[PDB]
This record gives C-alpha cells, structure tokens and sequence, in this order.
C-alpha cells in the first residue's frame, strides 16, 4: 500500500504527553495508522498512515497546538550527533537524509521508508506494518498507565514475561534463554557494568520474581499483550516457512516464531520509550528471575 509519513521532531526523550496528544488522528478514521519513535535527523515521533485521513492541515492543527503549548525545551547536538548517525545508519541499513536536524517543536512530512530489504519481502512488511498497527492502539493505554503514575519498566517486563510464557517452547522456562542472550550480546563483555546489574537484580531479587510469577500465572496486561501476539503468529509461521520473513533450535519453527514475537515485543518497548540500554537490563533482571524462581540456568 501507499504510506504517508510526518515527522514530529521533539528532542525530549519523554514523549508521553506528545504520543497522547496524537491519539485522535491515529484512532479517528479509517485505514492503518501506527507511530514509533526516530533517530534520524534528530529525535522525532513518526506517524504513519495508509489512507488520506487524517489530512496534513488536521494533524498541523492537532499538534501545532499541542508543540505550541508544551514544547520539548532539550537541547542536543546536531554535530556530536552525526558522527553516530552515518554509522548507525549503516548498521540499519538506512538510505534516507541525515541532515540536516529538524528544529526542535516542528512538523515534517517525510518519505516513507522501506524495510523489505532488511524483512525479505513487501509480505513481511506488511505483516509489520499490521503489528505495528494494532500495537500502536495498545500502546496509547500503556502510556497512559505511565502518565497515571506505572511504571513504565514494569509495564514493559511484563509484556517480554507474557511473551516468553505464551509464546516460547516450553513457555518461560524455554523463553528466558533469549534474555540472558541479549543481556550479555548488549553487554559485549563489560564486567563492571554486569556486576552493577546483577547487584540491582540482587536488591529487588523477590519483588521481580514475583512479577514473574504473577505474569505466568496470568494478567489481564499480559494476556491482552499475548493475544495481540496471537494474531501474527500463524501469519508469522507461514511467511517464515515460505522464506517471505528473513529469519536472523535454530532450525525449528517454534524457535524462529518465537524470536519473530518477542523482537515484535521488543520493538513494543521502544514504543513505550524504553531505550535499548533498560531493554538489556530488563533482559538481565528476566533471566535472573527466572533461574531463580524455577531453579534453572541458562546450563540449558
């Protein structure tokens, strides 16, 4: 299909309020809408539509009054930044402009990018582009929660909790491998800030495995999350058994569905604004949990 992009440069990592503001024209009319936080020329919130509506003067005026009235006041800069950028862009395979930075508090229209060269196939996009549909609608109540005083974390721990359980072979005794995987691959090797880690797991060791606990037994926050996962996973298997979705045990269905729903999961957080650094320790603090809570070692 044939997206629309804005470009919504903020500079203030909290876009909470922001995202809420946005909320009517990503729920009012018909067609797939979704949003996601950007790095490129500089922090930006990206809304993304497949139909006419909302129309670039409704979401000028929705947001224009929003930025006009509680404008993001952080400063960056474009010039320490860039350097980052050209090599982040490399690594995600990126081909757009880079600069220059848009104005802190303005409006944009963007191109729309292409990801089937990183996903295998414009199928897979739009299997994506349909998650990120949905989860986006989630993700205005989550911050919601966060704007009423949740932890946005715990919100978080709970959906990757949900997703392992529901979704992994073997459920979260299965799952939590992943999370030692990517807690150590973000970590690459950096033994003072494990110890760190592991010494705030250490503190609150009880209060994370009984969120384990509560999330495999069941919540209603975890299994809205799993359902919403549910819808994609057979979509999910077709296209991977097709070779349609690009894949990154390694053999086994189960486990590339799997890794597919919880990097869907993942991508979920960075909705909710947990940066990749909170994402790893979050990681770090499941797979401790969970070794502890079941008396299990990622051993496996």
């Amino acid at each position: 299909m044939t997206w629309r992009r804005f470009d919504v440069a903020y500079h203030d990592p909290d876009l909470d309020r922001l995202i809420l503001a946005a909320r009517p024209l990503l729920s009012e009319s018909p067609g797939r809408s979704w949003f996601q936080r950007h790095w490129v020329r500089g922090p930006h919130l990206e809304l993304w539509f497949d139909h006419p509506e909302p129309s670039w003067e409704r979401v000028r005026e929705v947001l224009g009054t929003h930025l006009r009235a509680h404008p993001s006041r952080t400063r960056i800069d474009p010039d320490r930044l860039l350097p980052q950028h050209r090599r982040l862009a490399l690594a995600e395979q990126i081909d757009e402009p880079l600069l220059p930075f848009y104005d802190d508090n303005t409006l944009h229209r963007a191109v729309p990018r292409s990801r089937v060269h990183v996903l295998g196939s414009a199928a897979a996009e739009d299997l994506f582009h349909d998650f990120h549909a949905a989860a986006s609608t989630a993700a205005f109540d989550q911050l919601d929660a966060v704007v009423a005083g949740e932890s946005r974390l715990g919100l978080a721990f709970e959906l990757m909790i949900a997703a392992a359980h529901a979704h992994a072979e073997g459920g979260i005794t299965g799952g939590f491998v992943s999370f030692r995987s990517h807690a150590e691959a973000f970590l690459a090797g950096a033994a003072g800030l494990r110890e760190r880690w592991e010494a705030e797991y250490r503190t609150r060791a009880e209060a994370l495995r009984a969120q384990v606990a509560a999330v495999v037994t069941g919540t209603p926050r975890g299994r809205a999350w799993t359902g919403l996962l549910d819808g994609f996973a057979g979509r999910g298997d077709e296209l991977i058994a097709s070779g349609a979705l690009t894949v990154e045990v390694l053999r086994s269905p189960s486990f590339r569905r799997y890794r597919l729903l919880l990097n869907l999961t993942y991508l979920q957080m960075s909705r909710l604004g947990v940066t990749a650094v909170q994402r790893s320790l979050l990681c770090h603090f499941a797979a401790s949990a969970v070794e502890e809570e079941y008396g299990v070692s990622a051993e496996i």
